[PDB]
Parts: C-alpha cells; structure tokens; sequence
C-alpha cells in the first residue's frame, strides 16, 4: 500500500480516530519528553524587558491508537498539512509576549509515527520572551533568561512534561551577543503551576548572562580617572598664579561635565541609580572639591606671614589627602561591586 | 459515548442550538462575570501615549440551552476550532490601538461546560492600549492607565458584564519596569456607556505609576546645584583678578550649558514647559547673574576710595544674597512639586 | 421564526437578492450618510508626514429589497460571518497609507436592518493617513490634517457620500498629544473627483493643529537670548584686560556653539530653513561681531591720546548700538512670525 | 437578465473559459497598456537604500473571449471576490522590496469588461522600492529612483508592456518631502531583460530628486566659515598676549570640534567621504595652522631686534595669506561641487 | 486537449500521482540542483547580528512520474494556485530569522514540468538570516556572512542538493552599501548535518564584506592625530607663561573628549574593546601625559640656577621624546591592525 493510503486507514473515519481525545483518555496521564535546539540568541533589550530566540522544539510521547504491526516500514510520516488530524498537546510558552511558524518553502513541521505508537514531533519557531533585569550593578550585572514549558488546558493527571535526559537543551556553535556573554551551564528546573483548576506541568530553563566590563573600563571609568588624576595637580601649582588654578579647576569640572553628558548616549535608560552612576558622581564630587580647596587658599592667603603658611599647609595636606580618599573610595567600589555582590548562587 | 459524539449532539442540527441567538433569548440579560490575569506590563510610551500588556481574559455565564444531565462527566471540553459554534459575548476593549491572539503550538484558549449550563472561556491575548500622560511634573509626575471592557453591539438589557467579587484582577509577581513603578492597589469601575442606541455595559480597571526620581536626583539635579556652588565662589576670590572671575563665570555657564544639552537626549519629547525645564532655567538664570555681578564690581571699582569699598560691599552683599535667594527658590520648587501637587485622590 | 431564519429568507436565493448589485440599480444615486468617532489620535510624525487616528465608522442608506413586514421586531441585526451577502459600499480613504480592522474577541463590525429597508453599518478601524507638513514657521507651525472619504468604483449617478446633519465628527474626550493640540473647529466639505471615468463622490473633514510654544520659550530662546547678554558685558569691561575680554567673547561663541548643536538632537530633520534656523543664526553673529568689536579696540588702542580715546568711543558706541539692534531684529522676528503669518483662514 | 447571471454566463462552464490560458493562445502576444498615479512618496532612508510609495496601477488588455452583443450595457464589472475566474497578466515590480494591497472597507480592486473584449483592471497598492544611493556629493547630491514593471513568467512572444501615451506616470498635488524636492519630468524606458529563458518584457520609471541646501547652508557651513574668520583675528592681537592669542587659538579648535561633532547626529551613516566632510576637515586644518602660526611667531620672538621684526613679519604675512588661501579653497570647493559634477545628462 | 486539461490528466486522481511521495520512491535520492539570484542585499546590523537579502530561488530535479510524450508541446506550466498538486523537495534555510514570499499582483512563483518529466521551479523571497559579527578590529574589520541551504525532512539517501555548475549564486549590478562593500569572490561549500536521526544535505555560500575607511579618517582618526600635535606645543612656549601652558593643555584635553564623546553617537554599541577606541585611549594618554610635564617644570622651575636649567631639560628632551614615542605607537598600531591581522585565509 502506498505509505499515504496507509495513514488514512490508521487514521481513518472506520477507524474512529479522535484528535480531540488524548491517548489514554480514561488511565495514566500523557508523558510529553521535550527537547530544545537554540539556532539563534539575541536582541536582548532592557526598553521592552525581552529577548528574542529561534529554536527547534521537539515532542515525543506514545499513542497506542496509532500502533501497527502489518505495514514493512517501522516509520511513518505525517504530511505537514495534515496535522489537525493527529491528537497533539497544547504546549505554550507562559512567558511569551510573541511567537510564529516558519513556512518558508515548505511549513518547517516533522511528524513521525513509530510501529508501537510513538509520536515524534518536530517544529521550528520564533519566540519573544519577556525577562526581567536588575540594572542596578550596570556595568557589572549578570541577567537570568528563563523559558518555560506549560500546558494550557491539562492538569497534571492528564500530561505531564519532561526534559530529555541526555539533551535536553542545546545551543549552536558560534553565537555572539553584542553586550552579554551567554554562560555554557543551564539549569533544569520544575516550576508546577498550582491554580484553583488543579496542578498544571510546567518546565523551565535558566540562562546565565555576564555583561563584558572592557569598554566600559576603556572608555568611561579610566577618562573619568583621568580626568581626577588632572584635578589634583592644582596643588602643586604656585598659589599666586590665580587664573591658572581657577581655569585648570573649572576647566576639569566643564572636561568632567562633557564626559558624562557624552556618557548619556549609550547607557540604558532606566530610572533608578546604577553603578556607573555612583562613580560618575563621586567623581565630579572630586573635581568639585579641588576648586573649593583653591577658593579657600586664596582666600586664606590674602589676609592684609602666619596667614601664608596657613595656605601653603592646605596645599601640602591636600597633596596627600585627595589621592588617599580616592583611593579608599575606589577599594569600597570595587569591592562592594565584585566580591560583596554575587547573584549567581541559584 | 465519545466526549465530542456529546458535544456534537448538544449543539447539534436536530438540537436547533443557533450560535447567533443570545442566551435567555426574550427574557433578562446575560450576565458574564470577568477576571483578568496579567502576565507582563510594559513599554509605557509617551510618544505614542500608549502602553502594552498581555493578558489572559476569562468570562463566565450562563447558557440554559447547554444543560446536560444524561452524559456522567460534570464537565465537558469545546475544542478550539469549534469556538464559532457557541454564543459568546462580544467583548471589546474600548481603549485599544491594537491586539491579537497566540496560536502558538495549540491557539491559546479554553472553553469549558458545565452541567447546568454554565460556561467558562478563557483566552490569552496581547493588547497595546492608549493612555493620555501629562508629563507637567515630569521627574515627579504620578500616572493612571486605564482599561475598559465594553460590549459592542449589545445594550444593558441584553448584556451586562460584572467583575469578579474575590480577584478580577490579580499581576504577576516579579515584573518590573525601566521607568515606572506599578502599585498594588487597583480601582474596579463601571464606566457605563450612554449613547442614542441605549445603554451599553463597561467595566474599567485602573492601574497607579509612580516614576522613580533617584537618577534623575543623581545625574540632573544635583550636578547643576554643584555647578550653581561653584558660580558662587567669584565672590570670594580678589577683585582685582579680572582673568580669573570673568573666566570662571563663562565656563561655570558654558558648563551649565554642556549639562543643559547633554541632559536633553535622554528626556520625554513634549512642547509645554516641564518641572526639570524650571530647575534647569533657574540654574541657568543664577549663573548668569553670578557674572553680571562681576561685570558690575568691576566696571564700579574703577572709576579714577569710596568707589573701591561700595565695590567691595556689593561682594560682600554677593556673599550672603545669592545662596539665601537659592535656598528660598528650592524651598518653594520641592514644597509646591512634593507636597502641594498630588493627582492620586481617584 | 428564529430571528437568524427571518434573515436567511430575506437575502434567500428562492428571494434572489444579489449582493453585487446596487439598492436601486435602475433608478436613482444611493445616499450614504457618514459619521465619524475619533477614539484615539496621535502619531504625527514629520519624517513619514503622517499621523495615525482610531475611528468609529458609521455608514446609513436605504435598501428596498430588505424591506419586511412580517417579523413583528422593527430591527434585525446580520452576524458579522454573513457580512459578504449583503450589499455595501465601497467606501476608501483617499489619503491612507495604511489601514486594518479590529478582530480582538469578536469581530468589531455591526450591520441593523430596519423595517422599512434601511441599513446602519458601523465598523472600527485603525488608519494611518498622509499629511504633508509645512515647518517654515517650526516654532510657531499651524498644521491641517485632512481625512477624505471617497467610493472605489461608483460614479456619482450610482453612490453619494454626505456628512451627517447633527454630528457627523466627534472627538472622544480627554485626548492629549505631546507636541501639537487639537482645535474644537472642524471643517466639513465636498472634495468632488472629477476623472476621465467620471464624477465620483468623495467628502473630507479638516483638522486643526497648533503647536505649543512653552518648552521652545523656556530651552531655546531665552537661554540664547541669556548669551547673546552675556556677550555685551565685555563692553563694560577695561579695554587692557585683553585676556578678559578675549576669552569671555570667544567662550561666549563656543557657548553659542553648544547651545545649538545640544538642541540639534529634539528638532525636525528637514532640509530647508526653519524659523528657529534664523533665531539661532542671528544670535551667532551677534556673539561672532561682539568679538570683533573688540578686536578693533584692541588693534586702534595700541599704534605707538588721539588714539585712546578712538578706542574708548567705540567702546561707548557699541555699549548702546548692540542691544538696539537686537531689540529691533527682536522685533521684526516676533511681528513677520506671529503677525504676518496666519495661515488659517481656510 | 442581472448582470451577475451574465458574468456567470459569459465565463461559464459551459463557455469553457479557463483563466490559466492567456487571450489569443496561439497567436501574437498580449500587449498591456500600463498607467501609474502616485498618491504619496516618501520615507526616503539611505540606511536601507529604498523608498516608499502608494499608487494606483491601472492595465488594460483586450481578451476575445469575453466579447459580448446581447447585452445592452456596453460594459460589465466583475466582483473583487471572482478576479480569479478571469486572466490577468503576471506584473510584478522588480526592484520591490516589499508590497501589499489594500483591503479597507472593500478590497480596492476594480476590473471592467467592454463590448469588444477589453479589460480594464485598476488597484491601489503601497511599495516599498530599493534605489541604490550614491552621497559622495551628500549636501549638493542628486538622486534618481526607479520603478520597473515587469512580467514574471511569460517571455515578450506571449506579453509585452507597454505606457500609456497620453498620462502613464501622473502625480498627486501637493505632495512635500522633508529632504527632497521631486521634479516634474520623469523618463519612460524600455528596461527589456534577456535571460537564459528568453526576452521578457520590462518598463520603467525614473524620479529626479534633488536635495534642498538652505538648511546646511545656515547651520553647517556658515558657522563654520565664522569659526574660520574668528581664528584670524589673533594675527591682529599683540604678540606680548600670549595668554589671549593662545587661549583664543584653543577655544576656536575646541568650537570646531564641538561644531562638527554636533553635526554629526543628523547626517547620513556612510563610511566613505562625503562632501561637507572635506569642508569639515579644511576648515579643521585652517583653525589648526592658525595656531601653529602663533607657537611660530611666540618661539622666534624671544632667542635673548632682529628678532622681533622678523616675527611680526610673521603676523603681517598671515593677515593677507590666510583669508587668502581661504578665499582659494572656497573658489575650488563651490566650483568643483556646483559646476565639474552634473549628473542628470540621463 | 487544453494545456490544462491535460495536466489534470497527468496529475489525475485516475493517474494515481501523490504529492507527498517524492520520485524514485524506493530508490536512488532525489537530486536538486539550486541557483540563487540576489536582487537585493542589506540591513547589515550589529545589534540584530543579522542582514535582509531578496533572493529568486531556482530548483531543478527529476520526477518520472510527470514524464509525458503523447502533447506535442515539450513545456508545461503548472499554475501557482495548483502546487500543493506536486512534490516539491522541502528546502529550508538554516539559519534564517525571518522570511516571507511575494504575492503583489500574481504570486511571484513558477514551475515548469518538462517532456522527460524535468522540472523548474523559481520562487522569488526575502529573508533575514543570521550572521556573527566579531567587531574586535572595528574601523579596519572583514565580515562573513553565510547562506545555508538545508532540507528539513529527508535524509541523504532520499534527497541530496547541489549547487549549479555555471553561475550558482549571481549579484544583480549596481548594488551599493552604506557601510560594507561585497566582493566579487564566492565560496561555495558543502556543510552536511550529522545528527542522530541520520546524514542531512546542506549547502551554503559564504559572502565577504570589507568596511570602508574614508569616513574614519577624515572625521576619528586625522582630528584626534591633530589635537595630539596641537598639545605638543607648550613644549615650544615660555614655561614662565603658567596661564597660557595650563589652560592649553587643560583645553586639549576638554578638545580631546569633546571629540571621543562626539564620536560616540555614531560607533556600534558593544561592550567589549575596538581598535578605534585603543586609538581614542591612546592620544588622550598622550594629551594627559604633555599637562603632566608642564606640572613637573613648573614644580621644579620654583625651588627659591641649577633648577632653572633642569626644568628647561625637561622642555628640551620633551620636544623630541613625545613625537618619537607618538610615532612608535602609531607604527605598531597601523601594523598590528592591517598585516597581522588578516582572516580571509577561508
Ligand atoms: C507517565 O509517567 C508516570 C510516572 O512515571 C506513570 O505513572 C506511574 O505508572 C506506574 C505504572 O507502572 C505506577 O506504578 C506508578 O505508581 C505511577 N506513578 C504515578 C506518580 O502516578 C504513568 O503511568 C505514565 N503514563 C503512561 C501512559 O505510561
Ligand atoms: C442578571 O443579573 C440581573 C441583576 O442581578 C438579574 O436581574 C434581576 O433578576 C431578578 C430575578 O429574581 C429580579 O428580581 C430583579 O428585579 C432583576 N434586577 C434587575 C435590575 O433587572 C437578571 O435576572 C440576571 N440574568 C439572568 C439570566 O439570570
Ligand atoms: C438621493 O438624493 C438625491 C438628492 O437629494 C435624490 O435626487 C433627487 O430626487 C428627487 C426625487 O423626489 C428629485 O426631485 C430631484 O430632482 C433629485 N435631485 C437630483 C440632484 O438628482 C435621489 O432621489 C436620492 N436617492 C434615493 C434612492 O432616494
Ligand atoms: C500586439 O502588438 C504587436 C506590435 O504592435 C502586434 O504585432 C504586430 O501585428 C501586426 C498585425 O497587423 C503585424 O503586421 C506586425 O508585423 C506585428 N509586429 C510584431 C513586431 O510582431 C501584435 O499583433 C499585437 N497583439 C495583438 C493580440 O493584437
Ligand atoms: C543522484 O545522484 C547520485 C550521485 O551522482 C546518484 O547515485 C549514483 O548512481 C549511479 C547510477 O548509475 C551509481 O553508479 C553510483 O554508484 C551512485 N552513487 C552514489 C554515491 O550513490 C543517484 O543515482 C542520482 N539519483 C537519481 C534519481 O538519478
């Protein structure tokens, strides 16, 4: 017989095939084994609190309905047009904001049936997943992407879904991300939903993603240092040379200024205070406090020779006093934002 | 029999059940009671004055023509792309600039009878609804968005829909947003309808957003506040250095400027003046008098005795004035955008 | 009879009406009467020159065929699925780039057949509309936006378009929008197509929109205006103090100069010149002459008495001459832009 | 008889017409006269090479299968929902990048029948067309978008395209663009394509689109040329100032810098070099030579008299040789960029 | 017999064709040979690590049950309408985000069956396909985008693709980028899946694309060189003209970062380190280090002969030292980044 002719006897109205009745209707729940093959990753956005993947998902369970012994082949394929025909579960992703199939060429479907009734089902889609970020260690955040599994209109004594056990999600080769970098560990998790209807099966999986610190180092945190570094030399500076200290001092805080409305372009636009905004600020504190320093030698200087010693000793105490509370202030920074800040112990 | 064969003859031919003839078809209206369920809430939009959120939406009512006592099962199962052969109310969303529903895997909805008629239709949808935003106190500004559910071709005699009384509207845990911050108290309204067709049912919930401030305190308010302190320190610096007082008041309103544009890449594009645009012009018009002060002090103290101190008194004036008139205008901009401006007496 | 029944005998095949031909097909024009109800407006953006509007549609006329007796109700209503069996007009928006209808829960459409034959067909839908913009007076713009109703294939011998006589546009209330505001008044006129084909109906309605003014006042205008005084105060500064007056005229130009590149990120991209284009040029060369001003001072004051007091009478003459002359462009600016252009006498 | 009942008589079952078989089968080819109306034209974007347009495509053809006597109407009209019970050529847009029809209210197609077998089939539709664009010349650039009809399956033995003489490509009045101004004359060409197949019939369309300058004029190369002119006002200023002459050469290198880096957010994304860049760069390396004339005249002025006039030779030569060279530069840049490059000879 | 009529017969229900059985059932696997067109290629993207083709598709294989001799044409045509009529090998594009075919006016599709029962089948499509970016060499990097041709059902033993042996893969002429430029130069390779299912065909083409410089030099690299050299002139002024070596070199560095934070609007966004921004680090090191040497002369210049003669060293080993060094970077720069990095070795 010709593969087709055989589906529609197996399937056949004789045959009393039901797509709306699960297999086992009256005993033991449905067991769905679901696989996930990442092929893409990416558009991660913090506007929207989503990212975007491309992935094959895979289904298989058992259909005793649809066990044969008389055909030769011990598999059998669905013709993709034809998949209303077969009872399937109704797996959606409870995070999605947005999802399609994929038609181009033929629509990107498989379904295989085996001799003793296994179902193998195949399909390739597009999803928009929502994730909530942190933001608040910026430079220095790592972010979790989930993704889960759940069925919409089946308890739990109905399907039930698992992950595969040797593969249950893979990832291509070669994926890159323009800011974060995809961590190779996932976890497995269940997350079984409780509702007044009963107990749904729900599966999920975690992505760890690390944002890439170098330039932000290059471009925001070592000019900014810099540009500290320049305020202090005010202090060895003769005092009696006024439009040299008072240009260099409000010269540092305008190159400070610039700095960070340039800054404000590229960063994301949240509305609560990051990391990078905490140094930004101790920062311009810095170059604030130089100026304020030569606004009170020179006024302390002019007094009409105890008032010009007086001077020369704030001179010289600020020489050793700004470079060690910037540097005390920068061993708190790093610290508490790479040792006392860990979010990854899942 | 096979669960569909019963559906089949419930709203069979030779039942007569017509899917376009309302419930209680001559006597009083139906009365559909609404939950909602939000899954995600974001991309709060003020150049389009809308917002996204994406649902899940269950109606219950009553449909005597749908009672059953010979079938054992208390509860039977429409299928999904059977839903055209059921009565269902015509909801609507009066707000909404745009939706759709989620066919991904299995079409995401659920209709469910019961044995005394009763039934139960939960969908999964995506909606993009308008919000007006006023934006006049726009770091501190407090937001309502609104969402109407509205019937739209059925009067009040017909058709009445009624919130849930235990949760008709329950929010996911652990969403967050970029800008706002969604409270947990919620209003349930009746908005109803008076048109010259008659009276149509609508029901209105209404959400609470509150902007956080703690950037924009971090990186707009108080930067200009150090930059109005450091156009303050002309008037402790000797008179006589004219190169050092007129250059420190250029570059302390060049910087004022530098903060001022660089600010205005990351803020809301409206056309009426907002409450940063006061600060950010008060700070500007206090650089500026700071060096039409100079321009005065020198231009009084040559004029060649009594000259050089009625110049030194305006410094010393200076001294006192200008951070007292500062003090004042931030007492009367925090109380009046703080405490006499609250928009949340609902 | 079943009110659906009563329908399907009415536009029955034993009654042979035919959906593809006119109300009467022989005789006189078919009289459409039209309403408008604007949910939700806004969208108006000057890179596409369009804007985007959510309306209630509402189409009125007559057809005898339909006309019954029997049925004791005085209205039926056609499902929303039976729509393609009767017959409608083909109604367009001449102007839309863009268009789709509302599908969310059910179809948002309705159709009512009164007794003596008269139909109201009511739908919602989403435009976007072309509107091409003027922006020579940018600032101070008053924009028309147009919206034309016109039939596909009917000359004006088979269909007629009219606006309703009580109200035939309405504005939902409370609609605001971020840059422009929507005047009360709205025109109603007959924009008739002649073509080689014939004359084909076609109505329009016209709307207002004036732009607001407060944020360009308060970040644009006055801040340069702040400068362009600031640049004057060299004029009562000692003409010796060549550092002074040197850097204050050349840090007053670069001040100019970031003033209007920051302002370059929030303005229209149009290729021709705006109004505030002319502001923001002028106040240019008043910064770019008070520099030269000194210039010419510095250079005649030093050529070894005569010569002195050349110098000090430039100095007395600029002190005047320069805030006269932007008083008066001040005044020739806000009279040619507020006075002699009104572009709204339709 | 109605008609409809004629329509299904003339392209019956019993008339044997079928819809896949061109008009004179086996005889000379099928000539279609094309006509295009331009509704709107815009969102003209370098980034993705294309532009947007909506039009109305009118073809008509003659099929003697569907002449007709008996009837006294000398034309018949076919309903949009049975456009595929007739035969209709193959017209596709070769550079389309994107396209659709339009479906608002009814779909906006129209399709009539005369008495002698003639067709006329007129529909609405919006493109999206790629034009590859050149900006070497990008503020005096010109700019030539096509538009091609061509035939996709049926080589010029059985089709052939042919404009309309009288008006084939008409345009809406009133259209604007926020960057381009269309001209009024437009080519017609023959474009025919000779593949491996054959030679398939092919027509076109070309727009002349020429960029306004006024904008760039004002904002980009006049404030420029005042920086320029600024930089050489030091050669006037005593060479003993060397905080003045110094401090003025550095801020007017730091206004052209913050000049051209505000100018770079509201032009093209190219990576080659664009015509306003060399004018950016010139007047760049002007204000750089400005200065290194002074670290000239300021090192030869002190080696301890002959020394000092030798350097105020220096300043004498540069006051003539400057505005000089520029006035040089400026002759050779609008000559060679207004003159030697004319690309319309078409 | 019409054309028609006799593919009817061919693919007839008494012929007994079934489209879901591929030819030579039970035998050698089908081959299909693949042509690819570009129309159109763009929309190159860092943040999507994606870019858009328009692409005619072309495949060719054998089907003997389509083979005919008794019609005296030697060429059919199938309809478009009619291709779920014929088996069509199910070619899928690897890694493809997005696709969609072309329906304006007819489907842009054919398909042609042959006498010996050869057919044609060409398909016009877009799509959006996946390509990884690396952006470590930025201003100087070679990009990689790849093409893969896979089918999604059918193993190596029932369907193998080939590319053609004369022109495969074609370019349409004229084609431009705004960023890219693609070579001339092709690979056509075999990249065949091995997975557990069994051995699947895939072919790929893989296109090189080389960023243009131009850009890149006239506006980023040329500017920041002169703002260097524009710092090594204090070295050649009076080192007692404190004001005047302060405030130029505070002045280089505010020129230094107006120009880095300029250039940050136009830069892709990624977070790890470009070659433009060592470059930016670099020469803003280098305006650090040149304020830097005029703190030391100035410190050690005051002491109060032998210290006078110490600071004037310093100046002298300075005018040499620091363009030497400026020299070395940039011939280690230029080398490392345009010879020893080279990745078109394929
Ligand atoms: C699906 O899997 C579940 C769990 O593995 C099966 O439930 C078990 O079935 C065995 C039958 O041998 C019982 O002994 C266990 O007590 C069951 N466990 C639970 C928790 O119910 C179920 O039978 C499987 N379904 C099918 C159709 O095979
Ligand atoms: C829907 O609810 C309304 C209001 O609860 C019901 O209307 C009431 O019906 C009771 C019948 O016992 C009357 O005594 C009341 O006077 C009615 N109130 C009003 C305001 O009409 C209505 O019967 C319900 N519909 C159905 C089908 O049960
Ligand atoms: C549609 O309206 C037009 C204009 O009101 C009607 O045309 C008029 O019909 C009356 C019949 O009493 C004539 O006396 C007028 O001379 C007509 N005017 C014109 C300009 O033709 C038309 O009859 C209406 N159509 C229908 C179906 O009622
Ligand atoms: C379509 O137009 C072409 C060209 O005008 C016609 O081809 C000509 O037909 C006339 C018949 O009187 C011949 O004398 C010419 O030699 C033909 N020219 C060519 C170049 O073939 C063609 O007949 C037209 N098709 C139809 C159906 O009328
Ligand atoms: C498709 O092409 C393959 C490879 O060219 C063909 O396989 C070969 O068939 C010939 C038959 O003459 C054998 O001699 C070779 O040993 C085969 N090679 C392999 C690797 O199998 C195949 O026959 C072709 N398919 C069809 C339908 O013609």
């Amino acid at each position: 017989m010709s593969p087709s002719d055989f589906l529609d006897k197996l399937m056949g109205r004789t045959s009393g095939y039901d797509a709306r009745i699960r297999p086992n209707f009256k005993g033991p729940p449905v067991n769905v084994t679901c696989n996930i093959f990442i092929n893409s990753f990416g558009s991660i956005a913090e506007t929207t609190m989503d990212y975007r993947v491309n992935i094959f998902l895979r289904q298989k369970w058992n259909d005793p309905r649809l066990a044969y012994s008389e055909y030769p082949d011990d598999s059998l394929d669905l013709d993709p047009s034809m998949l209303d025909s077969i009872w399937k579960p109704d797996l959606f992703f409870a995070n999605e904001k947005g999802a399609n199939f994929h038609e181009v060429t033929t629509d990107n479907k498989l379904l295989r049936i085996f001799k003793n009734g296994n179902v193998l089902y195949s399909i390739r889609l597009t999803l928009t997943l929502s994730c909530p970020m942190d933001l608040k260690n910026f430079p220095m955040d790592v972010q979790t992407c989930i993704m889960q599994l759940e069925s919409f209109g089946y308890t739990m004594n109905d399907l039930i879904f698992e992950w595969q056990d040797e593969a249950p999600v893979q990832v291509a080769e070669g994926l890159t991300l323009p800011q974060f970098l995809l961590k190779e560990e996932k976890d497995l998790r269940y997350c079984t939903k409780h509702y007044n209807t009963g107990k749904f099966t729900c599966i999920e999986v975690r992505f760890h993603l690390e944002r890439q610190m170098g330039y932000y180092l290059i471009q925001m945190y070592i000019p900014s240092l810099l540009i500290v570094i320049l305020s202090w030399v005010s202090f060895w500076i003769n005092m009696d040379a006024a439009p040299a200290r008072v240009a260099l001092g409000i010269t540092t805080v305008l190159t400070m200024t610039t700095q960070s409305s340039g800054s404000r372009a590229s960063l994301p636009k949240v509305s609560y205070v990051k990391a990078i905004d905490i140094w930004m600020a101790v920062c311009l504190l810095f170059v604030f406090s130089a100026l304020l320093e030569y606004a009170a030698v020179n006024f302390v200087s002019r007094q009409h020779k105890v008032f010009i010693d007086r001077a020369k000793k704030i001179d010289t105490i600020s020489r050793a006093c700004f470079p060690l509370a910037f540097l005390i202030f920068n061993i708190f920074y790093w610290v508490i934002y790479k040792i006392l800040r860990h979010e990854d112990i899942h």
